[PDB]
């Protein structure tokens, strides 16, 4: 006897893969702005063009509430980044997270967009067979940085410094 919970709040919540490369990147650098406001760092160059080719390849998934993009993330199966490999635990089948991003009317109160958003990336990864989840994130953002240590990412190799005052550091979860 198994009770799916309907109604219109939940339905106001659906997941898409995006087509819309202009809205991705808008939701990116909101979010990118608004986190570096809020920890004191500068927000990363982004890319346009890794936007268009992500987007192009069905790697990126966004939550929208009520029509408007609420969180997203880009998942693949090749690494967005450069890492040493060494800096992760050994794995078979690893799949990419990068580029989570959660609206900016959406980082404060008790929604959970982003733990949805990132609860989203474990399943997907998880059902496509995957055998870890690995990402590079910035310990800087103390609250994101924290949520993806409570939901078990793990740091392996050390913190790492780009030559110009950005740190990040490569995490990653068994799944």
């Amino acid at each position: 006897d198994t009770r799916i919970p309907a109604g219109e709040a939940t339905a106001a919540w659906q997941w898409e893969v995006s087509r819309d490369t202009g809205e991705v990147h808008a939701m990116l650098c909101a979010c990118d702005a608004h986190q570096a406001a809020a920890s004191g760092t500068s927000a990363p160059a982004r890319r346009m063009e890794t936007t268009e080719h992500r987007v192009r390849s069905g790697s990126v998934h966004l939550l929208r509430h009520d029509g408007r993009p609420a969180g997203m993330f880009t998942l693949t199966w090749d690494p967005p980044f450069a890492a040493d490999e060494g800096a992760f635990p050994p794995a078979e089948r690893p799949l990419y997270l990068s580029r989570l991003a959660v609206a900016p009317e959406w980082l404060t109160g008790g929604s959970l967009v982003g733990l949805r958003c990132l609860r989203r990336a474990i399943e997907t990864a998880a059902q496509a067979g995957g055998d870890a989840l690995r990402s590079e994130a910035n310990p800087d953002l103390s609250a994101t940085r924290s949520l993806l240590d409570i939901l078990g990412f793990v740091q392996h190799g050390p913190t790492l410094s780009d030559g110009q005052g950005r740190r990040r550091v490569h995490l990653h979860k068994s799944l």
